């Protein structure tokens, strides 16, 4: 419901930041703002946890307040740990 707390970190798990979206389309304005994108370049957004890729509001929705979120842009990869 609303605006809620999300973690983003880049790729290597080394920038690490905090948004505050209502949606999905907002997370990835957000996520390539706080990581220093393009806003016109295209990105993936997964979960950290097992690469989990999250594509829809509909996934989106279903996430917990603070959960941590990879931005991948250009060819990166999840990798574990």
């Amino acid at each position: 419901r609303g605006k809620r707390p999300l973690k983003i970190w880049d790729s290597w798990r080394n920038v690490r930041k905090g948004v505050v979206v209502g949606t999905f389309e907002e997370l990835l304005v957000r996520g390539k703002d706080k990581l220093g994108v393009p806003a016109s370049e295209p990105v993936r957004v997964v979960l950290e946890c097992d690469g989990t890729q999250i594509e829809d509001g509909e996934y989106f929705r279903t996430l917990a307040n603070n959960t941590v979120l990879l931005l991948l842009r250009q060819g990166e990869r999840w990798l574990e740990h």
